[PDB]
């Protein structure tokens, strides 16, 4: 089997992407944030504290003839940005782009943190990291991909995120029309539960390539590109007037600037992030200070190849017995 679904930016900055997901019988369609950096599929629901729902579409298990309470199971998750959610668990039928999993754990939120409430466009998350990170207790549950894998034509999914435009998540096949040149594959460590890999280096603008190993995670649920302070300083040094602002919480730059591109290495291959992808707009409405899309990972504890990086590529998440990651230009 295969599936194919369009993923759409939630706003004009590409802060996140939502993908429609059918849950239950009859189908309830919710728009979920596909997140290769976590491993829980959770949704706003009829069980979510009423004051914490503000415009989201909710899953109502009592209206699904295939929903079953997973007795005794609870979940609770905290994300890198400080947000969190928790609740109980149902199993139900879940379909993405025509690909159906029966008996998928659907984690129903009883509580969500303010950032989730305040974002009316995201109805929940669909985790695509390794199932070892799943938070369901006392019996850990499998991701949608893990459950689908054996049925797929090939045990892969692909992320093709758009810049200020829709893109695609495919399951079970590689669309050879969706990228240019060849896909370069690189090793993955699953030791931390992430799609963790090592970039071979970087360049800033038309500058020379610096060969250096950068361990990090391919994370569709993180907006920006977080890299070591040395790398980030070298990038922003090429933008007149750019500076790191402790009050804003990262590098900012004059909105009048033209940003240089940033290249990262995948083996001997190179992925080029155009400068415009690194512009996240005014820090506050009407400001002429703009927020940068490349930020320091110092104090995160890990480098993160988030959407800024991934949207410059066609990315293969290869879930074979030994997983690997592939990147192509597009």
């Amino acid at each position: 089997s295969t599936g194919s679904a369009t993923t759409t930016p939630i706003d004009s900055l590409d802060d996140a992407y939502i993908t429609p997901v059918q849950i239950g019988t009859p189908a309830q369609t919710l728009n979920l944030d596909f997140d290769t950096g976590s491993s829980d599929l959770w949704v706003f629901s009829s069980e979510t504290t009423a004051s914490e729902v503000d415009g989201q579409t909710i899953y109502t298990p009592s209206k699904s003839t295939t929903a079953k309470l997973l007795s005794g199971a609870t979940w609770s998750i905290s994300y890198g940005d400080g947000s969190s959610s928790s609740g109980d668990v149902y199993t139900d039928t879940v379909s993405v782009g025509g690909l159906t999993v029966t008996g998928q754990a659907v984690e129903s939120a009883k509580k969500v943190s303010s950032s989730f409430t305040e974002d009316s466009t995201i109805d929940g998350l669909l985790g695509l990291a390794f199932s070892t990170l799943n938070t369901v207790s006392p019996t850990q549950q499998k991701t949608f991909f893990d459950n689908a894998k054996a049925s797929l034509d090939s045990p892969v999914f692909t992320a093709d995120l758009g810049y200020h435009a829709p893109g695609t998540y495919n399951f079970g096949f590689i669309d050879t029309t969706a990228y240019t040149g060849s896909i370069t594959y690189t090793a993955v460590s699953t030791k931390q539960g992430f799609w963790e890999w090592t970039s071979t280096g970087y360049a800033v603008g038309s500058g020379t390539f610096k060969s250096t190993s950068i361990d990090g995670i391919a994370d569709t649920g993180t907006t920006l590109l977080y890299l070591p302070a040395t790398v980030v300083s070298a990038y922003w040094a090429q933008v007149s007037g750019a500076k790191s602002s402790s009050s804003v919480g990262g590098y900012v730059f004059p909105c009048s600037a033209t940003l240089p591109s940033f290249t990262f290495g995948v083996g001997s291959a190179r992925i080029v992030i155009p400068g415009d992808y690194i512009d996240f707009g005014p820090i506050s409405t009407g400001s002429s200070s703009c927020f940068g899309g490349i930020q320091s990972s110092a104090g995160i504890g890990i480098n993160i190849f988030g959407d800024v990086a991934l949207k410059a590529a066609f990315v293969v998440f290869n879930g074979a017995t030994t997983p690997t990651l592939g990147f192509a230009s597009k």
